[PDB]
């Protein structure tokens, strides 16, 4: 089916065919996305051609082409060797659903995280011309990763440095955010050569060959025009949904309807949120770039005049909530907790200072498993947790989230985050929580008794503490469960209370070990109750960034899951 | 001449003094300069007759006058009722020296890090619309404001949704805009200030000194008439009508003390040696020695101490304009090609470029080191620059290793290592202000030290004051009784606070009744280190008496670290009184 693939086993084999066989090349190569990603496409398949393009005009990895966020370079791992590994990429210890500097020579940069390439490129460009070196720089930035502030000072700065690199917009018209599977310039005095066909493989190899090497002048954009999900008919008609298809049957487009075969935190915060504007008309919901993987579609079907899509520029998210929430609003940035980290200073700065009306509701808070180290959220807790009146929150559930919604929309006292994972609301063998009423900010919720050892947890790591302590509950639960659904503040109160009682506690966070554990270790040491008689027991990510897999198995490893937690409890 | 603008009281008044009656305001600005001067700039002259027509032609605080970065905002500060506070602005207990909202109802936004105007203003254009309201909105952001990604993507969404508000783009000359912490911030690329794509409405250039014409085109631009976001190039002289500062703007951006009369300043303050002139010294020294060693900051060049590196090492020399994210980020694409990139920056600022350290840089564990200016405490640019996170933030993050030098030498040897140490990045925060001028490497500052591991500075098993930077100036200064008093209490320079030196933790830990952790950053960094280490170490009862002594969980009104520092409880002696506490 895939001849010409079939002898590509790196851009060198793809340079022994002719242009016109790149065409060919590019069916082949989206032919091979579309199996590698129908097993459960979007942005790949409207990147093959450019791909394809620049892998047969730039010889790589000795010209580095860097991939904005890495989700379409696909064809660009397929055509460097990894084809026959796209099977287990993103899955746990197979490739990464990115470019990773170290997964590849041709992954230029360690994407996941979007608009990085432009500042990376000019970082290589200016870093060979420092070396006196004289290989190609070239990016490719999605449309969606050039909204990103970080892109656009990057170009800024790229075209005040005037060095080879090429950046390629790659615009499909779509903003697609950072994530590892489930997904003119005038005054930058760049060279900008397009739109062009984005598809039009030759062309590009044309334009490619003869802009790389321009190089004396300074960077060039190259707008090329996609289509997401090129060479996919059902992709191309549908690529919000296809760019992060499900497991789909390449022959008829149809796919397995996870969104609806869940309820995602997503949804539940969307859901929460869609209830709430209704109530609420200074509530407004930000989102960058993410109104359907935060979930909130139908929040901006329903409240259109209360969302903004920033763009993937979570900082504008962060100070637009700061400005919305300095104009007396409600709002609420919806926004990954791997994406926080680019709002980090508009959260503290923009938000925090004047301790303003942003909620931030904080999905794929911990680890996102697929979506790898880029995309694990596991540091809001700490990040978040280090602002001044940043209050923090953990819903356990869709209720929790939504009190904890409900709480900071009526608590102007100062900004409230909201984390919770990628993933689905499981609340069945293991204690949920209320049924929408507001709680008390702050004040954990213990949701198994005991007081020899108390697992404080939240979220993700709650459902691993309450997992924990299953055969705690059936043995008249010598072993507490507090859902530490406040990290900001900590129930210094319940963890003062269990701290002095219990001769251990574990902690639990879908987080990195500077986060929840250590604000209880904190307030533990100011309540002076870390004596040699109380211990405790930080059960959440390690301080190593986390590769691609399921966040079960990520978490088994980092051993915050139940077995993990009742490995802890079996030491205490 | 007081007089006149001092029976202005209110919005009201200035207007009432309108044509032929602007000079004497602005004269009266000057003589209110010197008066503040005689008993106990750049921008705020650049951007006064922009505040005056802003201020002339807008109803603030109805409508919504938002400062980037707010440091230009002195005549926007004086003409809303502070003038008799600018006396006080920047002085502990007094106003910001940036618009601060908790400040003043005319202070629409509390900046200080810059580029935050147009995503505030675009807030608050939205939040007026959402709620019907009918007030302008307007921003001045300066050029050096505007090289900013977050500057960028905000009037990319600005002009996506096309809500009445304004940017003024102040900074015709495109001179970085005056930050309180940086210094000779000119040697910045920063000059975005062009806007088609975005699809805003674009005016001028015009001169943002013509007071009139911007009254004028104010009017004309920030009526309710007008529909959708637009950008107003004025062309304003930092420094403007004063001539010394129009003549200087890298040094009148934030000038000493100096006499208006004659220009004549105390460069005594900038004549110290401070913590960037070592970071600076060590690193242009280290720069010619190291080829893939390129310098990177985000318009701080002058403050980050990096003049002298520009102009030694311009080929490796990058200031990537206000854009931390670009510079770290970018500092990762010189890192990936083999590089040696130092990200020079403020641990404020860094705070911008969070992302970029965790993702861009950590990940894949780049050779980023970070040579992290104004860390803790940098007083009286207060809240919005005060860089305590940085030991929280960076700490969390995997491979990101942090240090605190106690001196140069330790700054260089800081530097040496992560220079050496091309496997990873390290971050090196040093606070604002000075220390110790050490000799070049003729005089081998160049000591090797083993990054992590901590040195115990003064004796002591009674109590251990884990402390690094100001903060172990402080233990130390805690300390100098103890000192007197056979070394009951030991002062380790926990300078490595990622990795800490579990070690000497473990070892001080298990040996003294107490610790003291002191960090002159929140009580989220080094110190919930050393307990989540003593955590963890609960193997050898890290369950000793600790107490965390650094910046509490409050931002920081402007003041001096000191103050601060003595108010969050770190310096020496409230580590003594915590010393009694143990």
């Amino acid at each position: 089916p895939t001849p010409l693939l079939d002898t590509i086993n790196y851009p060198i084999h793809m340079k022994n065919l002719s242009v016109k066989e790149l065409k060919q090349l590019s069916d082949e190569l989206r032919s091979d996305v579309i199996f590698n990603v129908s097993k459960t496409l979007g942005s790949s398949l409207g990147v093959v051609e450019l791909t394809v393009a620049l892998h047969y005009i730039f010889n790589t990895p000795q010209d580095k082409i860097l991939w904005d966020v890495g989700h379409q370079s696909y064809p660009h791992k397929i055509l460097t060797g990894r084809r026959g590994k796209m099977p287990t990429m993103r899955q746990t210890n197979g490739l990464s659903g990115f470019t990773k500097r170290g997964e590849s020579e041709h992954d230029c940069f360690g994407t996941g995280h979007s608009s990085t390439t432009i500042s990376a490129g000019l970082g290589m460009a200016v870093g060979r011309d420092l070396k006196g070196k004289n290989n190609n720089v070239v990016a490719v930035i999605g449309d969606g990763a050039m909204t990103a502030g970080q892109a656009y000072e990057a170009m800024n700065n790229a075209g005040y440095l005037d060095s080879d690199m090429i950046v390629i917009l790659n615009d499909n018209k779509q903003v697609s955010l950072p994530t590892a599977t489930l997904d003119l310039f005038e005054e930058l005095g760049l060279y900008y050569i397009g739109p062009v066909d984005g598809h039009n493989i030759d062309d590009l190899v044309a334009i490619l060959k003869e802009v790389k090497s321009t190089r004396t002048t300074g960077p060039v954009l190259i707008h090329v025009v996609t289509e997401k999900g090129r060479g996919y008919p059902y992709a191309e008609r549908a690529d919000d949904k296809y760019h992060g298809v499900v497991k789909f049957d390449p022959a008829t487009g149809r796919q397995f309807k996870t969104t609806n075969k869940t309820q995602s935190y997503t949804t539940y915060f969307a859901e929460a949120l869609v209830a709430e504007a209704e109530v609420d008309k200074d509530v407004v919901a930000i989102h960058a770039a993410m109104g359907g993987g935060t979930g909130l579609n139908l929040f901006q079907r329903r409240f259109p005049t209360r969302c903004f899509d920033v763009g993937i520029a979570e900082q504008h998210a962060v100070t637009f909530a700061a400005g919305l929430a300095c104009e007396g609003l409600k709002p609420f940035c919806a926004i990954y907790s791997s994406f926080m980290q680019r709002a980090y200073d508009q959260v503290v700065h923009d938000v925090d200072l004047q301790k303003l009306p942003v909620r931030f509701a904080m999905d794929r808070a911990g680890l996102v498993g697929a979506d790898g180290p880029t995309h694990c959220g596991a540091f809001d807790v700490t990040f978040m947790a280090c602002l001044p009146n940043m209050i923090v929150m953990a819903p356990s559930d869709e209720a929790d989230l939504f009190n904890m919604v409900a709480t900071a929309v009526a608590i102007d006292d100062r900004p409230s985050c909201f984390r919770y994972p990628r993933g689905n609301g499981i609340g069945v063998a293991l204690p949920p929580g209320n049924k929408g009423v507001p709680i008390e900010i702050g004040k954990g919720r213990i949701l198994k008794e005991g007081e020899r050892v108390a697992l404080l947890g939240y979220g993700s790591a709650v459902q691993s503490c309450l997992g924990a302590a299953v055969m705690l509950e059936e043995r008249g639960l010598n072993v507490t469960v507090a859902d530490a659904r406040f990290c900001k503040p900590l129930d210094r109160a319940l963890i003062r209370s269990l701290a002095k009682s219990h001769e251990v506690l574990i902690t639990v966070e879908e987080g990195s070990i500077g986060g929840f554990g250590s604000h209880v270790v904190q307030f533990l040491a100011l309540d002076g109750l870390l004596d040699g008689k109380l211990k405790w027991r930080p059960m959440v990510l390690p301080d190593r960034y986390i590769d691609h897999g399921a966040p079960a198995d990520q978490l088994a490893e980092a051993g915050l899951m139940p077995s993990h937690i009742a490995a802890t409890a079996l030491n205490l």
